């Protein structure tokens, strides 16, 4: 409903199932989330995992040039200018097949990519013969009065990662992710954690229904500093809309700690 | 009841009120906890946090001699070797009151000091007045067939901490603690992050009530790899005794992480 007092920050979370190898289907899907949510005074929306080419990681690195993941990303980069809305998706990275990554960008409501993350945690046999993990620590950038990073999927149930994230200032870590199989402990027993050791909130957007060969988890969920759900979906697609309102970052001895793992 | 099949590892943890600078009296009750534990088949018994003295950081400082601390500490040992069970405990550290930390020791039922281990993370101003932090990693080392460490209390709360016990191979955390004040997120949220990230078990053994000025939270638990309750207590004293049954650890960055910190 109406914007609400001591809230500047509206955010989105698009949940739904994609069709494999068929970007125009579910870049539609996006452009319509994107109308949607601003429709309803969202200002950022965050997309799932690989969601343009559907979660088919062999299938990507077999049969998706680098001209077509271009393409799909110019699309994105458009939905974000012509809906008005920030927008996080996540794609390959733009090199060829057997050199890129899964990566998450960031555009703002004008369509300037902000920001750039290729995915470290690559998770299980298909990812790692079918991308290359990415080097490089989380991004954090001001947007719309906080600090926001991007994490993907895997990267977010590895403590190290979102301490990255919180090291460089994050307030606002935004996952897409891809989450099968029943793994209630993702959302229910980890994200939690990462949000108060931290004092982070975290969006986290995923698939959900029959894609690919996987039956999505849903379970989307934006986790506030607490580890309270702020908002959260079940199993079916949908849109979900939130607004945002011990000191572990500076007692934290990183300097032992950066010798013991 | 009897020793169940499956099982070869039954642990107790103590959770009681300490009073403040009265060792006579608190080491009585862990000479209490550790007869009946052994009554009860258990194996090791896990005590909380500075027990022996209270938690009472400002005025260790003040009042406890290191003469005082090891008289303690033979006492302890002393009832490991006459109860016959391994006793872990905690007490300040053996140098002077301005040199030395707070500290976590494992006995074996013959009264041998397996290990010893000094808390790194301090919690607040009045430990980090009263005592040195530690500079070591946590320990770890096979007993009753399993990989078992040390941490202490605040210790738990950061992953780092936990990783560092697991990354040494650590299967088995045990952790004594003081929590007080309502803080929910340590066992609700934070603990079973830390098992189910890393794949192990966690014990937990806190005081309860009335102590030193602050009201303590009891809920000492154990938490297996699944992050779940294998038992937990409420917020008076008792003796909490349970029968113990993604690659996160391979998976993880850790040349990277260690860079990011
Ligand atoms: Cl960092
Ligand atoms: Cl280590």
């Amino acid at each position: 409903g109406l914007v609400p007092r001591g809230s500047h920050m509206r955010i989105a979370l698009m949940q739904h199932t994609a069709r494999p190898l068929d970007p125009q289907h579910n870049l539609d899907l996006i452009d319509d989330a994107a109308a949607r949510a601003s429709e309803q005074g969202a200002q950022l929306l965050l997309t799932p995992e690989l969601f343009g080419f559907g979660y088919v990681p062999s299938q990507i690195c077999a049969q998706v040039s680098a001209e077509q993941v271009d393409a799909a990303r110019s699309r994105l980069r458009g939905i974000a200018r012509d809906r008005g809305i920030a927008l996080v998706w996540s794609l390959p990275g733009p090199e060829g097949p057997e050199q890129r990554g899964i990566t998450a960008e960031l555009a703002d409501e004008h369509g300037e990519v902000l920001a750039s993350y290729q995915k470290v945690q690559l998770y299980g046999p298909e990812e790692k013969a079918a991308f290359v993990p990415g080097e490089q620590p989380p991004p954090v950038l001001s947007w719309g009065g906080r600090q926001l990073s991007l994490l993907v999927a895997y990267d977010v149930e590895f403590p190290e990662m979102v301490r990255a994230a919180a090291a460089r200032g994050a307030q606002l870590v935004l996952v897409p992710t891809a989450l099968a199989g029943d793994e209630t402990s993702v959302p229910g027993i980890l994200l939690p954690a990462r949000a108060v050791e931290n004092g982070i909130t975290l969006a986290y957007a995923n698939h959900c229904g029959p894609e690919g060969g996987l039956v999505f988890d849903g379970g989307s969920v934006v986790v506030g500093p607490a580890g309270q759900p702020l908002g959260e979906l079940g199993v079916e697609p949908g849109l979900l809309v939130v607004d945002l309102p011990a000191d572990y970052l500076q007692d934290r001895r990183a300097e032992l700690h950066r010798n013991w793992l």
